[PDB]
């Protein structure tokens, strides 16, 4: 009942609550997933007005489980559904703050949710993060994984004008392989608040 | 927990096991519901062959629930889901034979199901039915509401070369108003298969 949930297009609600170095705000996304095709729709807002932070360096942060896993790569996230799993991170910023983060991605009725939390410290003042110096955009990257959970290792980069993700994923209630994401972010034209249009495409 | 179903776009599943002066066949048909917009998209596919009969006569059979209900009249389909609700109807086609179906509507998972039986008696050969006449094409039709259950009653009207539906419906675990139907039938041009493509719109 695993990939059986993931066999078409399933809705999503993200929500996040944040605090790097006292700033806190919230972030709410809905969309949708199609595991099939590895694609990720998704539109994420700031409740709480500008985001103290760039919003790139939330992408990671904020449903893995719709990666498109090949065919003879089933056996090896969606394992874990519906009951769903934790998934936790540790994020350094070279020269600037860490992000440490909790998430529950589980499914809550028909809905697919990811509830997560995270907390930055040591962030330094007029930074990459702080200054608002870091470019709209996204790099295309690789995915590693490897306690009856899965263990992940990546380093993510940012377009600066001018981050070493450690994950942990565990079950709520799989062999060496890795997955390969692309995204792209955007606005909505029609969008007064902070915000984040995204689309992404991820197989393994 | 009815209409709280319904705030999005819902995955449907439509099976129709039906038997007309003999003529056994099966039908079953994937796609989607948007009940915030009265909008349906699906394709049906006859698994047994050539249908026997024409593809009009079987889409007031083959998901009311997708309808669109004025904001002002949500208080009065969504109300008897997730359980969902049985729905029954004779048809008589003038001068031709009548159809007696059974329909259980309801939740399977996530995935709004359409479980159908259909049987028909007494059609003339060479007739409207079965000599194949009809045209492929539906026109705009009203829906009549007022036993805890729903009542129904509507003419259709089928474009020939050259229908009276009674509709009883029943919760598995409402004042008088009205819907408006309008439909699209179309074909999949990569299709091999009898089959059917259906766009529909209705409101109340």
């Amino acid at each position: 009942k695993g990939e059986e949930l993931f066999t078409g297009v399933v809705p999503i609600l993200i929500e996040l609550d944040g605090d790097v170095n006292g700033h806190k705000f919230f972030v709410r996304g809905e969309g949708e997933g199609d595991a099939t095709i590895g694609k990720l729709s998704l539109k994420f807002i700031a409740t709480t007005g500008k985001l103290p932070v760039p919003w790139p360096t939330l992408v990671t942060t904020l449903v893995q489980a719709f990666s498109r896993y090949p065919d003879h790569m089933k056996r090896h996230f969606k394992s874990a559904m519906p009951e769903g799993y934790v998934q936790e991170r540790t994020i350094y910023f070279k020269d600037d703050g860490t992000y440490k983060t909790r998430a529950e991605v589980k499914f809550e009725g028909c809905t697919l949710v990811n509830r997560i939390e995270l907390k930055g410290i040591d962030f330094k003042e007029d930074g990459n993060i702080l200054g608002h110096k870091l470019e709209y955009n996204f790099n295309s990257h690789k995915v590693y994984i490897t306690n009856n959970g899965i263990k992940a290792n990546f380093t993510i980069r940012h377009n600066v004008e001018d981050a070493d993700h450690y994950q942990q994923n565990t079950p709520i209630g799989p062999d060496d392989h890795y997955l390969s994401t692309q995204t792209i972010l955007s606005k909505d034209l029609n969008e007064k608040r902070d915000h984040m249009v995204l689309l992404e495409y991820v197989t393994a």
